[PDB]
Order: structure tokens, then sequence, then C-alpha cells
């Protein structure tokens, strides 16, 4: 239902989201490699031409797709060209009227990009477009400060001394001295694409861009792993096609010299960037502050599930078992309750296959490769698979490797014992009391059967516990 054209001076994107929510799916998202600022100066004809052609295609498909808004946004680096102004009027005969971002509006937007995708964000948000170097302070909720520096991916090449440029802007900044051994999150496309190299280099079992983690060592080996390998090769096997792989060696040559001068603790990936925050600057405020993962796992179980979203009712009944959880897991024990149907059209066989991939390689946010793993593997569990552990490259710890396995084994037994119509689950409670698992009944007694027990055998054998069935 609604689109954001997002027009740079190294490329231009379109992306269209199933409506404005706290957590939009993204539809359809295309990416244009036209360069409108590689002449300046002056935006060269050739550029312009293939810029209007794109423009009037991704006018054209926000017309048949009927969306409700689409929203053209430039950056001032377009702009500011010679003829800036003139090709902004002709993208507006288009059908698009452009509105034009300044320093400030831009940084405010890609900021809140990120604490849109990662709520706790208490760190340094680097948003490395094709005409400039975002740099954004986030704490509390609320973007703090901000910066805008020319050191797009496209002035890279003109100064690369690098350190000599980093080290002289930054001086000017008093803010980054409060802000030192902080995360830096970074945004943009040219940083993305080098996770992906990253992850690929490093052959991490869980490719996860958001929250994918990167020491801050890990740029200036980028820089040897490009030079060290044959270009076309490396995009086509890192799945970064498209790239500009001279680009991508200068956006790692960046990185690691802002890195070092803001005493970046760790680089994190957002998934969430300008667009993500234009979006959600346009939500109501209350809005703004609801789980993006809870909010987006609940939207997955009503489309998915068999009879909408129950994971709610489900969730209230098992986590009597699991109240002792510490407190940052019950948010992903709920996540895992309302995921816990959407993998029911699959072959039971491949249910838990099925569901990990789900997990680890959906676009969530709001969570880290590790709680990813967490919840991965308690509804592998919850869908009779084993743990595979390689696949989740070792992450959990034995304690949550139990207490996993734990959470699916309890998933299980609700949804088999409800059929999935979790409702039926407010009259029955789950315990574990003296060595003891207590499948109660107060009502709907009529469901207890006795092959359906078979799920409570196999949770009371993870607790170490005896089974027992009461009515009450
Ligand atoms: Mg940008
Ligand atoms: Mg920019």
């Amino acid at each position: 239902s609604i689109g954001i054209i997002d027009i740079g001076s190294n490329s231009i994107r379109l992306v269209v989201y199933d409506q404005l929510s706290r957590a939009p799916r993204i539809l359809f998202n295309e990416k244009i490699s036209a360069q409108l600022g590689r002449n300046i100066g002056r935006i060269d004809e050739k550029a312009i031409e293939l810029a209007i052609s794109e423009l009037t295609r991704f006018w054209k498909l926000a017309q048949i797709m009927e969306l409700s808004s689409l929203r053209t946004v430039a950056t001032a680096a377009v702009r500011d060209a010679k003829n800036g102004a003139f090709l902004l009027g002709e993208i507006a005969k288009i059908g698009l009227e452009v509105e034009v971002l300044s320093g400030e509006e831009e940084g405010y937007a890609s900021g809140y990009g990120v604490l849109s995708a990662i709520p706790d964000a208490d760190g340094i948000v680097g948003d490395l477009g094709g005409g400039s170097l975002e740099l954004i302070r986030v704490s509390k909720g609320r973007v703090k400060d901000r910066v805008s520096l020319p050191l797009g991916v496209l002035r890279i090449a003109d100064i690369r001394a690098l350190d000599n440029f980093i080290s002289e802007a930054f001086k000017k900044i008093d803010w980054l001295a409060d802000a030192r051994d902080l995360p830096f999150y970074m945004v943009g496309g040219a940083w993305r694409s080098l996770a992906k190299l990253d992850m690929h280099v490093r052959h991490y079992p869980i490719p996860v861009l958001h929250n994918y983690i990167m020491s801050p060592d890990r740029p200036s080996k980028l820089i040897r792993v490009i030079q060290r390998n044959n270009p076309k090769k490396l995009k086509n096997k890192a799945n970064i096609s498209t790239s500009r792989v001279e680009q991508l060696s200068d956006a790692a040559a960046l990185l690691a010299v802002v890195s070092r001068h803001l005493h970046s603790r760790a680089l994190v990936t957002s998934a969430y960037g300008l667009r993500e925050g234009l979006l959600y600057l346009s939500l109501d405020k209350a809005t703004r502050k609801l789980d993006p993962l809870l909010w987006s796992a609940n939207q997955r179980g009503e489309t998915a599930g068999r009879f909408y979203q129950q994971g709610e009712a489900l969730y209230d009944w098992m986590s009597t078992l699991f109240a002792q959880d510490p407190p940052a897991y019950h948010r992903l024990r709920h996540a895992a309750c309302l995921l816990a149907d959407s993998a029911w059209q699959a072959n039971p066989d491949f249910r838990a296959e099925q569901i990990l991939s789900i997990i680890l390689h959906g676009r969530w946010v709001g969570l880290d490769a590790y709680g990813r793993a967490l919840i991965g593997q308690a509804l592998a569990v919850s869908y009779d698979g084993a743990m595979d552990k390689k696949i989740t490259n070792n992450l959990l710890s034995e304690a949550d490797t139990i207490r996993a396995v734990r959470w699916g084994k309890a998933i299980r037994l609700g949804m088999r014992l409800s059929g999935g119509v979790t409702t039926s689950l407010k009259k029955s409670t789950i315990l574990y009391r003296n060595n003891k698992i207590i499948l109660q009944f107060s009502g709907n007694y009529k469901l207890k059967g006795e092959t359906v027990l078979r799920r409570l055998r196999s949770l009371a054998s993870s607790f170490e516990a005896s089974e027992v069935v009461e009515f009450l």
C-alpha cells in the first residue's frame, strides 16, 4: 500500500511496503545503478536519461499496484548540482513531486531507522551513501546529535590521506568524545554489502543481515580480501553482484578509519535505514514504541496460521513453566509462540527444517543472531526436529539449549492438545512443582484423550520430572 523512492547520487531505489505499520513487509524492492552525481559541476545527460526512464517505471509500478501513497525523496547532493533544480522539475513531470532532504532531515531519518529496528540502540549510526556520510548519535529511544559529511562513496576515491581527512573533520564534532566505546550501527547499501562479504569470507553459519556483528578489525581485513580476489568471482559468490567492487574497497577503507576514530567497540548492521526511518517518523508516536519483533511475528501468524493468530493464549498457557527465564528471554518465548503455527502446510517430516529457515533467514528486526538461534531451535524442537547446532554455529549455551528444547516441547503439547485453537487452553494449567510436570484441567476435560499425552511425557522427560495429569 505505500511506496518510497530514494534518489541518491550513486543509485536510486524504489521500495513498496504492504502498509504503514510498526514493521511493514517489503512487497517490492528495486535498485537502479544510475549515478547522478558522477559528473560533478553538472549531472551528465546520460545519467539523467537513465534516471528519468527508471523513475517513470517506478511511477508506473505504483499506479498498477494501486498504492495509497508514493513518496519521492532526494538528497541535497543531487539538488545542489549546477543543473540540480532542472532535473527535479523533469522528475515532477513524471508525476513525482521530489521532497529534498536537508542534512538534518536525512540524518534524523537514518538514525530513527536504526532505532526502529533496534529500539535499545545506544551508539553512533553511520549512513554511508553515494554523496554523504551521516553520523548520528542515538540513545534512550532518541536521536541526540548528528553531523552530515562529504564522504559518500563517490567522494572517497578522490581522497584515497583518508585518515587525515577524518581526523580533521572529527576534531570539530564535540559530541564524539562522549560517545566513545559504543556500537557503530551501519546503514546504507555499501556497508550492508560489505557485511554480506564478511559473512561469506567467514563462512558464518547464520548469514543474518540484521544485527550482523563485526569486530572493528574486520574492515581492514576486507580491503585485503578484495585485493586478493578476482572481482567478478567475489561479487557473485558473496551475493553482492550489482555492487561496484572498487567502491566496496573504498567503503571498507572509510569504515576502518571512521570506526577507529570513533573508538567503535562493534560494527552492527541494521536492516532498517533512511527509508524505514521515514516510515517510523510517519507513525503516530505511540505506535513507534511497539516491539517490532513481536509486531512482525504476530502478523506472520495472522497471515500464515490455520486459525489466524492463536499464539497469545499459547504463550500465556506455557509461560507458567518459564517464569524464571532471564528478563530478556520472555519476549523471545513470545515471538516463538506467535510463530508456532507458521509451518503447518509442510509435510510433517520437513516442518522443523522449514520453521528453522523462516526464523534464521527471515527479515526479522529487534533480534540478534543468538536470539534467532534460540527461537529457531525451540521451534524446530516443537516440530519434532533435532537441533543441528552447526546450522546455528554452536552459538547457544547449554542452559539455553535445554531451555529451547523445553520451550519447544511445551509449545507442541499446547498446540496438539488444543488442535491449534489455543483459546481452549484457558481452562488448563501446566506447572513444574516438586519434580513433577503437571497438566491441570479446570475445564475442557474432554480434550484429554490418551495419545496426545505422549507430548506431555516428552515434556516431562526434558524436565527430568514425573508426568502428572490432574483434573481439578
Ligand atoms: Mg541514502
Ligand atoms: Mg547521504
